[PDB]
């Protein structure tokens, strides 16, 4: 008998964010049965190589690998993942 | 007898982000019955190779590998994945 | 028995996103049986090589690979996945 | 018997981010019957190479790796995954 | 008879971050059966040879690596994975 309860009872404007999850049981990569990013929140990622395959530059391979993160870049971000009731959020930029 | 219950009683203007799952069990890359990105939020994502294949580049390959990011890139966002009841949210730029 | 309840009882102009998900059980990229992206926020997503396929560049290949991001690019978002009841949002450019 | 109860009474405006995982049980990488990623935020994220494959740079590979990160790049954030209820966030530039 | 109880009674405006986990039970990389990163916050990760796989570099390779980190980047965050209540946040730069 499982039994789950969430926010069974609810009032005065509440800012939530809900991840319930309920589970019952009775080759580069190889990943089962997995559960990934409810809230996942992903900035500036990067990723060059990955998952190149079987044999990769194999024989006789002259590679030159160059990576540049050189740029003016801003990221202001206000109340990331945070709820908030009766609140002020601003970003004044002047 | 598996029972969920979430958010039974609801009043009042509230903001809520639900992510309710319910399960019940009675070759570069390979993924199986698995669930993702239910709330993903991606912001400047870069992947450049990936899953190249089989024998990628295998045999008297000269290969130049050049990344630049070198871009004036602002990213100004006020509230994510944040609900908010009864609140200012506000972006002034000058 | 099997029961899942959401969001039973709502008054008072709630902001809600809800993302349910009931289940029951009695070659470069491989994937089965899965859910993604149910509530999923892309933004200046990059991607320059994928999935090639077999055999890419396999022999006597003189490959230059220039990836280049110097846009000048502003993203200006506000309440992204963020419902708000009651509320005030703004975005002001002067 | 298995009971789960989480915020069974909720007033007065709580701004809450909930996680609630419930489990019951009656090759470069692998990865199984795993949970990741609930409430997962990255920010200037690098990876360069990863999973490259079977036999990478086998025979007589002459590779140059540099990896430079010298971009000006500001991450000015307020309020990551910290609700705040009657409060004030404001991000002022001048 | 597993039984748990998680912010039974709530009242007052209460910012909470809550991760409740319930588990019962009657070759480069393996990991199994694993929770991960419910609150997880990554700030200018680097990861540049993972996972490379089978034979890397085998024989007869002259490979020069080279990992510069050498950027003006200010993190400026405030109240991170930090809930707060009738407080004040403010980010003020002149």
């Amino acid at each position: 008998p499982l039994m789950v309860k969430v926010l069974d009872a609810v009032r005065g404007s509440p800012a939530i964010n809900v991840a319930v999850h309920v589970f019952r049981k009775a080759g580069l990569t190889a990943e089962e049965e997995f559960v990934e990013g409810i809230y996942k929140v992903e900035i500036d990622t990067k990723s060059y190589w990955k998952a190149l395959g079987i044999s990769p530059f194999h024989e006789h391979a002259e590679v030159v690998f160059t990576a540049n993160d050189s740029g003016p870049r801003r990221y202001t971000i206000a109340a990331l993942l945070s709820p908030y009731s009766y609140s002020t959020t601003a970003v004044v930029t002047n």
